């Protein structure tokens, strides 16, 4: 029910709030953030985010591995989240 995301950008966090039912991105404009977005398709080599803390679920895409995720991955256009989460945003270098 609309948590508090951050996203610890390069030009140091932007933390707003984005609702369970909407991307971490769609919202995120809203307020204007500026992530390191190019497409909303989900078929990407690209647009990536670190979990640093909560659970989201981006069962949606079709990028990232388990490896990602399990070493603390999530891309950054179809992500949903289920609580308040920190996340780092511009990791599409730091995954592949
Ligand atoms: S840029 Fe294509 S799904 Fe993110």
């Amino acid at each position: 029910a609309t948590y508090n995301v951050k996203l610890i950008t390069p030009d140091g966090e932007v933390e707003f709030k984005c609702d369970d039912d909407v991307y971490v991105l769609d919202q995120a404009e809203e307020e204007g953030i500026d992530i390191p977005y190019s497409c909303r398709a989900g078929s990407c080599s690209s647009c990536a985010g670190k979990v640093v803390s909560g659970s989201i679920d981006q069962s949606d895409q079709s990028f990232l591995d388990d490896e990602q995720m399990d070493a603390g991955y999530v891309l950054t256009c179809h992500a949903y989240p289920t609580s308040d989460v920190v996340i780092e945003t511009h990791k599409e270098e730091e995954i592949v």
